């Protein structure tokens, strides 16, 4: 690999820490970095480091290099996980990115569900959970802003889901993945992850049936992500196995309106799931629509 002085970071300024997850596309580890800002060479910061698994092949390495190159090109935005540096010289390939201290959006919501009626009232805020409507709307708005930026850079995500949105210490939403060379020509549609996820449930129909991905396919997934947010991390198409999902999508089945969700937001969900990709909103329109809701509250 050639040395790119713009992005290269000395590997000896990293102290690797706890693994944050392994996947098909490598492994991600928490690390401490010293002097990420060259103006403060001894300053510590917490970053995340992507690297190859133990017995990885050439395709795996090419896949990670491909990811590195895409991230260089994408540039910086508040609502995406940003590239910080790379280690390409004299040792294993490292791709260094921002660390989002609160983990992924799905787990963030599920850990913050309101207290149930089993509660015994204790103090003046027994009924008040950590999550409020305007903050949920702000989460959706931020994801839409990041997706609008990604679309402007001609980037199609292809697995937009709450699992792939990360949450910073300041509750800022950051689109990640946790994928890139997604192998769209050999998806196991029946795949269930170790946490029980069925990723086929986020795919637009034209992607699933016709293997066509566009920015409007990501808009479909965003609708699913909106449903995730307003169910506080619920699993889509509850109780529906993959075999039945296929036939229900062919009949044009859509998820019901979830409890305690205003019609404005179920309205947006159903717009995102219009059969014709051209009749779904663009991310620009979703940003504007959610902004209006945010201002009203
Ligand atoms: C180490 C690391 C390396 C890489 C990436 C990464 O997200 N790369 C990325 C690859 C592709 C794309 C877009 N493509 C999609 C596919 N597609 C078909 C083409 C274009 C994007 C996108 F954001 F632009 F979408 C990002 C994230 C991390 C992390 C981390 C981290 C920080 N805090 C925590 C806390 C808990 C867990 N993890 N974690």
């Amino acid at each position: 690999l050639p040395l790119d002085p713009l992005w290269e970071f000395p590997r000896d300024r990293l102290v690797l820490g706890k693994p944050l997850g392994e996947g098909a596309f490598g492994q991600v580890v928490r690390a401490e970095a010293f002097g990420m800002d060259p103006a403060r060479p001894d300053q510590a910061s917490t970053v995340a480091v992507k690297m190859l698994k133990d017995n990885a092949s050439d395709k795996d390495l090419a896949d990670l290099v491909s990811e590195m190159e895409v991230m260089k090109l994408i540039g910086r935005h508040k609502n995406i996980i940003n590239l910080l540096g790379v280690c390409t010289q004299e040792g294993p390939l490292y791709v260094i990115v921002e660390c989002a201290a609160k983990g992924n959006l799905r787990e963030f919501l599920r850990a913050r569900r309101p207290p149930g009626p089993d509660l015994s009232p204790d103090g003046p805020r027994s009924s008040e959970g950590p999550l409020s409507f305007p903050v949920l709307v702000s989460c959706a708005y931020q994801v839409a802003r990041g997706m609008q930026y990604l679309e402007s850079r001609k980037c199609i995500h292809r697995d937009l889901a709450a699992r792939n949105v990360l949450v910073t210490e300041d509750n800022v939403m950051k689109i990640a993945d946790f994928g890139l060379a997604r192998g769209v020509h050999h998806i196991d549609y029946y795949k269930k992850t170790s946490n029980g996820r069925l990723p086929v449930k986020w795919m637009a129909p034209e992607a699933l049936f016709d293997e066509v991905y566009t920015h409007q396919s990501d808009v479909w997934s965003f609708g699913i992500l909106l449903w995730e947010i307003f169910t506080l991390g619920g699993s889509p198409y509850p109780g529906i196995p993959v075999e039945e999902l296929f036939s229900l999508l062919r009949e044009g089945h859509r998820m019901d309106r979830p409890p305690h969700c205003p019609p404005e937001l179920y309205g947006l969900m159903r717009e995102c799931w219009h059969a014709a990709p051209s009749q779904r909103p663009t991310f620009k329109q979703l940003v504007e629509a959610l902004d209006k809701v945010l201002l009203a509250v």
